[PDB]
């Protein structure tokens, strides 16, 4: 992996996002490990966050016109996104989230930011269903802009309801790619490297010889 | 002024967040000036606000332990306000913001002395509503900080903001003031006209 993709691993166990024990996913799967993303809550957190979520996407190559985070979990993500985009890569990009109703006042419609037009890239923080995906693909589409990718922090690379990933489902559904800035590969190949973490590499590799595509 | 209000102004006016012409406010009255901070629209926008917020926020000196914002135009505030502490002022905070349909919280545990941020104040709603939040979890309000303090009346003899600060036993605090944009007009004769009705407007419903 990339030097940032490990020290993204160590960052989110450090800030204790990824946890070992056992889960129940939504799904109902039992699993040894989880990703809470709304575990990064303090300054310092979101600042690293967008940043991680930043290099991520220029190092993708794809291009995109403006960044969409879904209300409410992908609104900070956005922000800080937008926000690492400039200050660490000379970027100034437009942003855009929905709000889940119309205000009384005024006719800003269900949208906050810039005007929702172009390459928009989605920001995500872990694709379970898709249903965040799916609000705002409606959302996109309405407005008349395209989906360029859709950006996540965790690619679990396990099996949906049927045989292929959740994320497969959603680059099929929406005809798009989806960027994370780490997969299960990644975490397995991350805990192979010290002693210490070596009951978690066989907890999860069991779970991926279950459960993974 | 102090350097970061007079750099907001020249921001908020480059970035159309602060625009002149005729506006009806919620309250009906109609200004020749209004302040749009959802005009702050890309990332350098949401990156330079964000520390303007927080040189506001160190500059007053209020102890606080916790960033809120209010769904949903204090949500990308709070959050890049957290971010210009954590990166330009070595102050790591807990942030929170509420969802606003109404479990109802993002982020931290909404506990200790807060700070709320927010764009402006005009009836004091959404102060109202989240203060509800933050003392039924316990909480004390330390501060409410702003952009910008309008410097006029509510539908009384005293501003939203002095509402606001009684109503709660809260300090207001603001990154500018009215008082600060006509000092700032009053040096560009370019402005003249701008700053002859902003005047008139604080005659009529200054406080
Ligand atoms: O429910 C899941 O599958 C799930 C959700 C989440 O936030 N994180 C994770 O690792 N799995
Ligand atoms: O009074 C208002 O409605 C109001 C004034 C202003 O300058 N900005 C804003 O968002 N609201």
């Amino acid at each position: 992996m990339k030097p940032y993709q490990r020290q993204f691993i160590e960052f989110a166990l450090s800030k204790q996002v990824l946890k070992f024990g056992e889960f129940t996913l939504k799904s109902g799967r039992k699993s040894p490990y989880f990703f809470n993303a709304g575990l990064f809550n303090t300054g310092r957190d979101l600042a690293l966050l967008g940043r991680f979520y930043a290099e991520a996407l220029v190092d993708s190559g794809i291009e995109f016109d403006l960044l969409f985070g879904p209300a409410y979990k992908g609104i900070p993500i956005a922000t800080t996104t937008a926000v690492a985009l400039a200050e660490h890569h000379d970027l100034d990009l437009p942003y855009c989230f929905n709000r889940k109703e119309a205000k009384d006042h005024g006719e800003g419609g269900n949208l906050v930011g810039s005007a929702l037009q172009g390459r928009v890239m989605l920001v995500d923080d872990v694709i379970t269903a898709g249903t965040a995906i799916r609000e705002s693909m409606e959302i996109i589409q309405a407005n008349g802009a395209t989906l360029a990718g859709v950006l996540i922090s965790l690619d679990r690379q396990e099996r949906g309801r049927g045989e292929i990933s959740a994320i497969q489902e959603v680059e099929r559904d929406y005809n798009c790619k989806v960027i994370s800035i780490i997969t299960l590969k990644d975490l397995i190949a991350y805990l192979e490297e010290k002693p210490e973490m070596a009951e978690h590499l066989a907890a999860v590799k069991a779970y991926r010889e279950e459960f993974g595509v």
